[PDB]
């Protein structure tokens, strides 16, 4: 499959219908001609399966209403630029002229710049471009550009306005220089871009870019990323007397992943990986750039169980392992419940401690006093099952309730490993939870990195429904204590019932 293109003639997804048309009329009234095409790209949400992609877990997101839109124009010029506009005020315009030669463009994680997140999907475009047209672009420019720039995700709301927009660049990029004959695989989209934050010095999983690429209109994705990089699509089950939906619920504390990247994010990303290595020692193995946890889980398995083929997926053999896996974890890493210093983790790998400094805290400048390898650990692995686990419900119920409080229950213990193993919740998001279990959720946990940002919540949709109880109660509860300055609008705009959307697009003009 490839990446949807859509023209004039072309029933039009809502989304296009809907934005498009006045995203037209901002571009000439910036650039006073007529852009070429408009790209796409949504928000995302996961319903589970937390901080667990970059160990390679599988997860359970879903593409959202919420989208960033890129109209471009493409030029003729001797020397090359990119002029970058925004709807919002808050992003200046920039502008910047593409190196001759062929060469890319300098990112500086440095500065904390709208562009940069723009030369990060350039960056990624690029690369490809290069591979697929070398002919073309192996010591020539791309061609200049004018980009207006229009998004609706939140930022900082950890729903992914970043992946929207990166994605959304990436595809507008491609096509601005293939020409319009050129069609883009999902697939290809999907694997440039899931490591581009690393160049703006994020170490994420590609979670986020998998979802806004492959979403579908009322479909889930079970993402996973090995062996192999895959997203499939499936409907939820169909209950009886109910429908399932999903409430999105915004603490309003902004949360942005790279801010706080040194003691929160990438701290983490630390931790996993050095668990992961601790493990090997402790059980005698080999790794393999470290290993993950994963990695750990199919050597153990390889060199103590005989099995010589990684996991695959395989759900019923997966619980099996991970199970396992928290047991090794008990066993090993439970004892330094207070966590590792810099010299427990030294001595247990054999190493000096500028050795684990060397090989482990400098790619990516971290800041802490002892690292926490067992909760990381513990919530990986139990974190994974969760997600097997809701997969198999979400596949394979008498009675609706059946359904709501399996589910429920797995979003619940989410929100309690995050909270309690992971410490990336927050008392906003806390009391969000509550508040929603008491008032008609079955399910409530934060969705993203956490640290703030966004909830979601399992609650039974349509007639014989309560969303309007809990959104009302939320209301009531949270937000007019918490934000009394807050406004009807305001608040419509914090909860959310979503319905998946279609993921990465292209309008013609
Ligand atoms: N609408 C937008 N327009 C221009 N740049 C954007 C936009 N949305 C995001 N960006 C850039 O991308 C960065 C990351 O998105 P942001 O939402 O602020 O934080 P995040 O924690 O990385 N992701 P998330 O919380 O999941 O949305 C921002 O700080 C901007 O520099
Ligand atoms: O699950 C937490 C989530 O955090 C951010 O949203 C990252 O971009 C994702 O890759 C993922 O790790
Ligand atoms: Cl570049
Ligand atoms: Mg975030």
């Amino acid at each position: 499959v490839i990446v949807p293109e859509f023209n004039s003639s072309a029933e039009l997804p809502r989304p296009l219908a809907e934005k498009c048309p006045s995203i037209i009329k901002k571009f000439i009234s910036a650039y006073d001609a007529k852009p070429d095409f408009v790209a796409r790209s949504p928000g995302r949400v996961n319903l589970i399966g937390e901080h667990i992609d970059y160990c390679d877990f599988s997860v359970l997101p879903l593409a959202i209403d919420f989208d960033m839109l890129c109209a471009v124009k493409v030029l003729n010029e001797k020397n090359p630029s990119i002029t970058l506009i925004n709807a919002d005020p808050k992003f200046a315009q920039r502008k910047f002229d593409l190196p001759l030669d062929g060469s890319y463009v300098t990112i500086d994680p440095s500065v904390s710049d709208w562009s940069n997140y723009f030369k990060c999907g350039l960056h990624v475009a690029h690369s490809f471009l290069k591979k697929l047209a070398p002919e073309r672009f192996a010591s020539a420019p791309l061609a200049g550009l004018q980009v207006f720039c229009e998004g609706d995700v939140p930022t900082g709301s950890g729903l992914s306005s970043s992946a929207a927009f990166i994605c959304a660049v990436a595809l507008a990029v491609v096509k601005a220089n293939m020409g319009p004959g050129y069609h883009m695989s999902k697939q290809n989209l999907m694997r440039i871009t899931v490591v581009a934050e690393h160049y703006v010095g994020v170490n994420n999983g590609g979670m986020d870019q998998a979802a806004s690429v492959c979403g579908e209109e009322d479909h889930a994705l079970y993402v996973e990323f090995k062996p192999q990089l895959k997203a499939t699509p499936f409907k939820f089950p169909q209950l009886k007397n109910h429908e399932i939906s999903f409430v999105i619920a915004n603490t309003l504390v902004v949360s942005n992943k790279f801010e706080t990247a040194p003691t929160n994010y990438n701290l983490r990303v630390v931790e996993v990986t050095t668990a992961a290595n601790v493990l090997a020692a402790t059980y005698g193995v080999v790794l393999l750039n470290k290993g993950n946890l994963r990695d750990f889980m199919n050597v153990y398995y390889a060199r103590y169980h005989n099995i010589s083929t990684p996991w695959n997926g395989d759900i019923e053999s997966g619980i099996e392992r991970l199970t396992k896996m928290l047991v090794l974890v008990e066993e090993s890493l439970a004892n330094k419940k207070q966590g590792f210093s810099v010299d427990d983790v030294a001595q247990s790998l054999n190493c000096s401690r500028e050795e684990f400094t060397r090989d482990y805290l400098t790619t990516s400048p971290v800041r802490f006093q002892v690292l926490k390898l067992y909760q990381r650990a513990k919530h990986v692995y139990s974190e994974s099952l969760r997600v097997l686990k809701a997969v198999k419900l979400m596949t394979t119920f008498t009675a609706d309730e059946d359904f709501f409080k399996q589910f429920g229950a797995l979003m619940n213990e989410s929100q309690a490993s995050c909270d309690k193993l992971y410490e990336c919740s927050c008392p906003e998001i806390d009391k969000i939870c509550s508040i929603a279990l008491s008032n008609g959720s079955y399910g409530s946990r934060l969705t993203g990195a956490g640290w703030g940002g966004c909830t979601v919540h399992l609650v039974p949709g349509g007639p014989n429904g309560n969303i309007e109880k809990v959104k009302e109660a939320l209301a009531n509860e949270f937000y007019k204590v918490k934000y009394p300055k807050i406004t009807d609008a305001e608040l419509e705009n914090a909860i959310i019932v979503s319905k998946p959307a279609l993921g990465s697009c292209l309008y013609e003009l």
